[PDB]
């Protein structure tokens, strides 16, 4: 008698669950999340906007790191998300139940989210988490506009198929900081070539590095922070390192040229 397997929770390193204070990368816009997990806190005088929120037992770190801001719960007005995976969208649902956030998402990213991940093109169950509704659905180009911050959504379909770059302009000693929240373009452990359930997506992948390579970025800034080269436990120097939109998308296109070329091998 050999039973079923049991359930087997997503399990992370340590680093992408280790809290962390809050940092500043400009005027208005703060890392919020942990060490290894981005999740974006944009401050006006109109509330604040979240960009992701990492795993799903970030929700109550994340609301401290708020408060520890000025935040309030009513405060936080809008949630934004890179996509829909388990390790990004994860707190959205318990998020939206505690504070006055309401999510905006395109079509692909809102479907993902309401099923908590599950049915995920290339891990199927594996990931799942606490499903969430999107309240406004966003096209491509389209912007949304928070307290004079100007949030523009570029799709880069691939990772996931709502994949988005999301881009605004802040401020660093009175100049302009042109600031890009880049999706992944890693594919971990996926079928690229001849998937049914995704025909499409080198074609997909190699529009979205183009995209990415032409943003406008005076700073990149990844849900891994270490896509971009980016160390948050840093400090004075977390950003030092940090690539251009142009070298993250080159050095992903070489990554996933790799990667085709060890599928067709296996
Ligand atoms: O850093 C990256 O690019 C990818 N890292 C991840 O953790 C991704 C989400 S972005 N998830 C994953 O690989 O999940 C694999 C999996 C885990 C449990 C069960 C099935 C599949
Ligand atoms: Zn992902
Ligand atoms: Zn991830």
């Amino acid at each position: 008698e050999v039973p079923l397997p049991q359930l087997r929770a997503y399990t992370v390193d340590a680093s992408w669950l280790q809290p962390m204070a809050p940092l500043q990368i400009a005027d208005h816009t703060w890392q919020i999340g942990t060490e290894d997990l981005t999740a974006l806190l944009v401050q006006t005088p109109d509330g604040a906007v979240l960009l992701d929120g990492g795993m799903p037992q970030m929700a109550s770190h994340l609301l401290d790191n708020m408060k520890a801001r000025g935040v309030t719960p009513r405060d936080l007005r809008l949630i934004l998300l890179s996509h829909a995976h388990a390790d990004h969208a994860g707190p959205v649902a318990e998020l939206k139940r505690r504070t006055g956030a309401k999510v905006a998402a395109n079509a692909e990213s809102a479907v993902l989210l309401a099923r908590g991940g599950s049915d995920d093109l290339h891990f199927g169950d594996g990931i799942t988490y606490p499903p969430a509704n999107a309240d406004r659905i966003v096209m491509d180009g389209e912007v949304i506009t928070v307290g004079g911050i100007v949030f523009t959504a570029h799709f880069m379909a691939g990772h996931t198929p709502g994949s988005t770059a999301w881009t605004w302009t802040d401020t660093r000693n009175g100049k302009p900081v042109r600031i890009a929240y880049a999706d992944s373009l890693s594919a971990p452990g996926y079928q690229l070539q001849g998937n049914p359930r995704y025909p499409h997506l080198i074609e997909d992948y190699r529009r979205s590095f183009a995209t990415v390579r032409a943003l406008p970025c005076d700073v990149l800034l990844t849900p891994h922070p270490g896509a971009s080269n980016w160390d948050y436990a840093a400090g004075a120097r977390a950003g030092a390192k940090a690539l251009t939109c142009k070298a993250y998308a080159d050095a992903a296109e070489q990554k996933f040229d790799g990667q085709l070329a060890k599928e067709t091998a296996g």
